[PDB]
């Protein structure tokens, strides 16, 4: 009964875009900034709507990360949210399912950042813990990413990648990972 | 009779994915590497048609950069393309045209970089030379781009300064 859309940034209307916003700050709990709402945008979104109302959604953002020394074209997981009433029926898990599509016709590695208890929804569609340190540009340097490590998941389904291997993600506002 | 789509990468038919390389190929003359074509997969594509014929490509990639100290959400153009038989007819124009909206719609600057002979497309279409410092990653550390100063090119739907400094995110190839 849930309908799957995915929508680049550029195909939105504003009142999607602000439907969006709406549904992940009600879907955070106040747990999401404008920075992390400006993370969400420029890439490919899934939505998923209950009839014409947005009830779950999430987005994958192109970054351009280092594996150890090797340019990596990444596939970046951001904004994942369901509404709370919508919760516990597979929605979340459709989300990642076309995610994971998009990720394998699209870029060289799935990433992202999840909560200690949202990594069994990613490690159910494939998703592991990454192994390697992470580091992020502060002032044009790199530093280590240290609160992120251990939380990082990747995918790369049947693919040849080194997840013990170190990623340096590219410059951004509020949190990098 | 040319008619225009705006596809994610994710959504091209196979057929259209070697359709492009195809074009790109015999459009740039030689002058179009692998790592070029990797470059202009992962964002949004352009694409110019005749009847059913591909003649036309532009893609739009998302880059994170710094502008001086700030972050910035960069459009990035790449694979700008038209059949030869159909140049000089306004497709790319159009393609641009088509470039600036969905730039102006997901980040806060566009960004390319354009060939000597080649900057008078862009401009008649808003865009500028790049008058600041250009920067990219090589072992991890940032080095000038002297190759590109002059030849990279921004536009900003908008309050920019175009004597800051940019430093671009890493790939492979032409990092510019
Ligand atoms: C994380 C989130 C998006 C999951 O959305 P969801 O639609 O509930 O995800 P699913 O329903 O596919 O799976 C969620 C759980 O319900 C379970 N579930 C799914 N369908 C079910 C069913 N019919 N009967 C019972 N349990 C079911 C799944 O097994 C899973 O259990 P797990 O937590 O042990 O894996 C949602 O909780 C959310 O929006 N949280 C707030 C924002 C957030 O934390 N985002 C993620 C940041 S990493
Ligand atoms: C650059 C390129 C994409 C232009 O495609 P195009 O469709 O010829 O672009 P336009 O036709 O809109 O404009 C091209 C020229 O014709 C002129 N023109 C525009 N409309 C015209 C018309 N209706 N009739 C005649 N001339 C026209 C433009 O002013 C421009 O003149 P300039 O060469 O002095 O800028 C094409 O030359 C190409 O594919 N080159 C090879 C790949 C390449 O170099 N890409 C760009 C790298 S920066
Ligand atoms: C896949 C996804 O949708 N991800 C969202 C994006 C969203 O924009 C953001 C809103 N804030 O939240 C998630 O991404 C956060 C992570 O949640 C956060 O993790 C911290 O917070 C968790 C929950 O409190 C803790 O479990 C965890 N140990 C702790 O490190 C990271 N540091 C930064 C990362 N951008
Ligand atoms: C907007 C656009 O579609 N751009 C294409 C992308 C394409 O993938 C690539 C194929 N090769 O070409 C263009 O982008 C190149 C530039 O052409 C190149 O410029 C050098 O070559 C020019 C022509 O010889 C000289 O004029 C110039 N002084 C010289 O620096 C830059 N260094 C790197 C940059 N990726």
């Amino acid at each position: 009964g849930i309908e799957y859309r995915s929508l680049h940034t550029s195909q939105l209307t504003l009142s999607e875009k602000e439907a969006l916003y709406d549904l992940l700050i009600e879907g955070f709990e106040g747990d999401f900034s404008h920075d992390d709402f400006a993370h969400t945008l420029g890439g490919m979104h899934v939505m998923a709507f209950d009839q014409q109302k947005l009830v779950g959604h999430v987005a994958i953002i192109q970054r351009h990360m280092a594996l150890d020394n090797t340019p990596i074209s990444v596939g970046y997981v951001e904004a994942m949210v369901v509404e709370q009433s919508y919760r516990r029926q597979g929605i979340g898990r459709q989300l990642m399912l076309q995610t994971n599509k998009i990720i394998a016709s699209c870029y060289q590695l799935g990433l992202l950042s999840a909560s200690d208890d949202g990594q069994k929804l990613y490690h159910s569609v494939g998703w592991q813990i990454w192994k390697g340190k992470l580091f992020e540009l502060k002032q044009g340097s790199y530093i280590r990413s240290i609160e992120e490590e251990g939380g990082v998941m990747g995918w790369k389904a049947d693919g040849e990648v080194d997840f013990t291997a170190s990623l340096y993600c590219d410059f951004r506002g509020g949190d990098q990972w």
